[PDB]
């Protein structure tokens, strides 16, 4: 694996990640308190099937309940003791020392722009009225107010002053615990809607400058006002501004919405695909994960906005062959049957040498998605859905089929 910052100075450590969702919505309802052992016990598995690195479910303790129903996955954490629903700190400490045995980094998400400020037993307690919250201030609506630079969550009543600097501290000091004890390679930053994108790029020079980042801004142009660029802006230009500033990879939701809305041939239109190279290296690709999925267990999960199985492998097929860093979700490796699929593909990834910044070309008069990628070390031809009958009809070179699954819907040859 290769470290290294982007020409920008973006943190994609050197381009070359393959990442794993390490958890499903459920986790710690279908696990209970058992899902650190079992990642400690997979991490051989997960090291041989090819992953470089491993999204860790939040650290942060997480005793909240609502009722539809859930809890407790660790997006309301109520401190950072580490003895949450995954498992305890000893078992924390011996999963990471497992996966990183393996050379497989730990990726913690990290939930800086609320908490948990209700739980009635926890190690932090910030009172009100010493600006420590955002509504210590006026709180009109939901953008940015006097004690909180970015979006509030749900109401606003749990959204913390990130820019406060005992508040920003908190956080810069426990990425550096993680860093330490927790052995993290990176993170990944929850509702970055919520917070500064400066701020990220601030936490990470501090505490984890040459590590790897990913932020999630899912956030339509719809959702800015009307005076705001943004308004009118695509999902990309959204996504890339964000990335700019925070100097963080960015989960590639402009793909995601062209794989829910639109056509295959349209997938072609995610940030991943963009013929910058500064702007498709700066993509985190994904299928679904654990808000957009399903998961096994009560109410199938979430499954906010979930990709239809009979997209299911063309999508893996795009994001494994193409540019931009792509991830995996843990349940279509593990649990729905995916994974010997997936396994060849990250083979054909390794195996050409493509990297975040590979070119892509996007061939026309075909149906479905047909592209070239160059990698270091072999072109790929990748037909999605396609009417294409061989490579020879848009690639010059000698090839050899490299998959051909779903009656062809997927097929890629390498040169
Ligand atoms: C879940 C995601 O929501 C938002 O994305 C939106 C996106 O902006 C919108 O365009 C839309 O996108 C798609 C949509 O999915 C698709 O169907 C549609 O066709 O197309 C849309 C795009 O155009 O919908 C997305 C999902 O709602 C955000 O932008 C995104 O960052 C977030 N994902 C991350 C954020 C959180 C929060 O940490 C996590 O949420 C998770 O953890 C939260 C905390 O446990 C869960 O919240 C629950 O617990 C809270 C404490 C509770 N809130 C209490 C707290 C307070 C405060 O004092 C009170 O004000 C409330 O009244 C009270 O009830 C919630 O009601 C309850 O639902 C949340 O449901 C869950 O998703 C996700 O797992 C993480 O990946
Ligand atoms: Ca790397
Ligand atoms: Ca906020």
């Amino acid at each position: 694996d290769q470290a290294g910052k982007s020409p920008a100075g973006v943190r994609y450590h050197g381009g070359d990640e393959i990442i794993l969702q390490g958890f499903h919505w459920n986790v710690v309802r279908e696990a209970p308190n058992d899902w650190y052992n079992i990642l400690r016990q997979q991490a051989s598995t997960i090291a041989a099937d090819g992953f470089s690195a491993i999204w860790m479910p939040v650290p942060w303790r997480d005793f909240s309940s609502w009722t539809k129903s859930g809890g407790g996955e660790g997006y309301f954490w109520h401190d950072f003791n580490k003895n949450g629903r995954y498992g305890s700190d000893a078992q924390l400490r011996q999963a990471a020392g497992a996966l990183g045995g393996a050379g497989v980094k730990v990726l913690y998400d990290v939930v800086p722009n609320h908490m948990n400020r209700g739980y009635p037993d926890k190690e932090i307690n910030l009172p009100a009225g010493q600006g420590f919250w955002r509504n210590d201030c006026a709180d009109p609506g939901n953008y940015p107010n006097d004690c909180d630079d970015g979006d509030r969550f749900i109401g606003g009543e749990s959204d913390l002053n990130t820019g406060h600097p005992q508040i920003y501290g908190m956080f810069r000091d426990e990425l550096a615990n993680l860093r330490s004890g927790y052995g993290a390679g990176g993170f990944r930053f929850d509702f970055v809607r919520g917070y500064a994108p400066e701020r990220v790029d601030s936490w990470m020079s501090d505490s984890a400058d040459s590590s790897f980042c990913v932020g999630e801004l899912w956030k339509g142009p719809s959702e800015y006002p009307s005076w705001d660029w943004r308004n009118t802006a695509s999902w990309q230009q959204i996504i890339k501004d964000w990335s700019d500033r925070a100097k963080c990879p960015v989960f590639d939701f402009a793909l995601k919405e062209r794989m829910q809305n639109g056509s295959v041939a349209d997938w072609k239109h995610g940030l991943n695909g963009n013929p910058d190279p500064r702007w498709r290296e700066v993509a985190v690709t994904f299928v679904d994960n654990h808000d957009t999925g399903y998961s096994p267990g009560q109410n199938g999960g979430q499954h906010h906005w979930a990709l239809q199985d009979g997209l299911i492998r063309q999508a893996y097929a795009y994001i494994l062959t193409s540019p931009g860093t792509p991830v995996v979700y843990w349940s279509h490796m593990y649990d729905w049957g995916y994974g010997d699929f997936i396994r060849q593909l990250i083979q054909v990834r390794r195996t050409a040498g493509v990297r975040a910044d590979s070119a892509i070309s996007f061939h026309s008069g075909y149906s479905g998605l047909v592209a070239t990628v160059s990698g270091s070390q072999q072109t790929l031809v990748v037909a999605l859905n396609s009417d294409l009958a061989n490579p020879g009809q848009v690639a010059s070179g000698s090839f050899s089929e490299a998959v051909n699954a779903s009656n062809g819907q997927v097929r890629v040859w390498r040169s």
